[PDB]
């Protein structure tokens, strides 16, 4: 049986309004309802790995994991197993695979991060779950952020404490945040961004959404606008939203949002909004294709809509040579010319670089560079020749131009990451001089770029 190079993936993210769900959700499963939907001659068809990430759930672990299994078992007839479990309050993680994969799966992680300080510390945050499939590492995020109109600046403050303090991931990968430890990470969650139109507006909102002309909406949709504006989940992507907003509806109906300010709202309009979303971000030149994101028509036991999103993501298998892994092949070698790093920083340190990658034995140190002065005010930090030459525990082409090189550039006096980003080696040639680029971030914001040149040589 040949290990695969491709598995699809299903996001599912659902904010339940502390109700139970009712008898049949496999619409939410099937990518049946409004947007980009899956074809119905793919129904029987069982994804690779289904992740559930819930949202003001009442039910139990125990409870949630007998509906998820026998909706996943009346669609497919396969039983499948548990991955992981996480709950923090009622925020939820969800994480089941098919039994084939069982022996694919290893270094299973989960943490929480609570969001907010006394006031704001109760209940918003985020779950997630990480594992190895073959030599592909998947990070999910599941997180419900601050609510209401007026805060997106605390949403994306939200997202910030989420990216630095969630522990997934390969520990040894410390200069590392979560937006950097995984071939593929995907980030969902009632992340709660609304449309930022005048409240006088909801009748014509609800006209635009009865047309489905959705143009004029996502124009003013906060998590378009922030993003766009690089103020939050900068480097990740999101599929075109066709679907009407999942936020706030009447229950039992989907034919009214209850958008009027109430008691029970704390005085506070629920304009109809695009609350629960997915996003992802992925190692640059791996394969990963979005082929569903919507949300379902028929369960409405919740004030939101349950959203699908399905991936085709490319993976590796877990590579054996006579030499690595437990030695290096000396057939293969990285080396970097001409590289410098460009620092929005004001500071005056000098500045070495790490290079991690499951394709070393362990991470190597650079010497100092040498710090000028940009023609606009920049630092820039140049390594010239000087950085040393890579010893990959493979040499096979087949295995080394799927491999990543993840740089920190670090101040000498302190230690601390000033920038980190990702290089592809699934490059034009080999044993040739060839531009590399990654941008460089710290908390998940840009602090500087990272240019030069790479030449790979490998066993062909
Ligand atoms: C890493 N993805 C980038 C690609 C370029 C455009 N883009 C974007 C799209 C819509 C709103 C705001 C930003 C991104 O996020």
């Amino acid at each position: 049986q040949p290990e695969p190079d491709m598995i699809t993936i299903f996001i599912g993210t659902w904010n339940m309004g502390n109700a139970p769900p009712p008898k049949k959700i496999t619409s939410w499963f099937l990518s049946k309802g409004q947007g980009k939907t899956r074809d119905d001659s793919a129904d029987y068809i069982p994804h690779d790995i289904y992740v559930i990430g819930t949202q003001e759930d009442p039910l139990s672990e125990k409870e949630w994991l007998e509906i998820l299994k026998h909706s996943l078992q009346e669609i497919t007839s396969v039983t499948f197993k548990t991955v992981a479990i996480h709950t923090l309050w009622n925020i939820r993680i969800v994480v089941l695979a098919k039994p084939e994969h069982e022996n694919r799966i290893s270094h299973i992680c989960t943490d929480n991060v609570k969001t907010g300080i006394a006031n704001t510390l109760g209940n918003k945050g985020a779950v997630g779950v990480s594992f190895m499939f073959n030599g592909t590492s998947l990070g999910f995020v599941n997180s419900h952020l601050t609510s209401g109109s007026e805060k997106k600046l605390r949403r994306n403050q939200n997202y910030m404490n989420i990216l630095r303090f969630l522990a997934l991931g390969d520990k040894k990968l410390s200069p590392f945040n979560i937006t950097h430890r995984f071939t593929h990470l995907f980030w969902f969650g009632d992340l709660n961004y609304r449309v930022d139109l005048p409240t006088w507006e909801a009748e014509t909102i609800i006209q635009k959404i009865k047309q489905q002309q959705y143009a004029d909406l996502l124009s003013h949709d906060q998590l378009l606008t922030e993003r766009r504006e690089q103020k939050v989940f900068l480097h990740f992507e999101e599929e075109e939203i066709t679907f009407a907003p999942t936020y706030r509806f009447e229950r039992l109906t989907r034919d009214k949002y209850a958008y009027t300010k109430q008691k029970a709202t704390g005085m506070k309009y629920n304009l109809p909004s695009w609350c629960d979303r997915v996003l992802w971000k992925s190692y640059p030149l791996v394969h990963v294709v979005c082929q569903s994101y919507g949300s379902t028509s028929d369960i409405m036991t919740s004030d939101h809509s349950p959203v699908f999103a399905t991936f085709e993501a490319g993976v590796t298998s877990q590579f054996v040579s006579k030499n690595g892994p437990g030695t290096v092949d000396s057939q293969g070698q990285i080396e970097f010319l001409r590289c410098y790093a460009t620092l929005k920083t004001k500071s005056q340190t000098k500045f070495y670089l790490e290079f991690h990658s499951s394709c070393l034995e362990s991470f190597v140190k650079s010497q100092e560079g040498e710090n000028e002065e940009g023609s606009e005010g920049e630092l820039v930090v140049k390594f010239g020749e000087t950085l040393p030459k890579l010893k990959p525990i493979i040499s096979d082409p087949e295995y080394l131009l799927d491999q990543h090189i993840l740089i920190s550039i670090k101040s000498s006096d302190s230690d601390e990451s000033y920038g980190e980003g990702c290089i592809a080696l699934r490059l034009e040639a080999t044993e040739t001089q060839l531009p590399i680029y990654t941008p460089l971030t710290h908390h998940g914001e840009l602090t500087g770029h990272f240019q030069g040149e790479i030449k790979l040589q490998t066993s062909q």
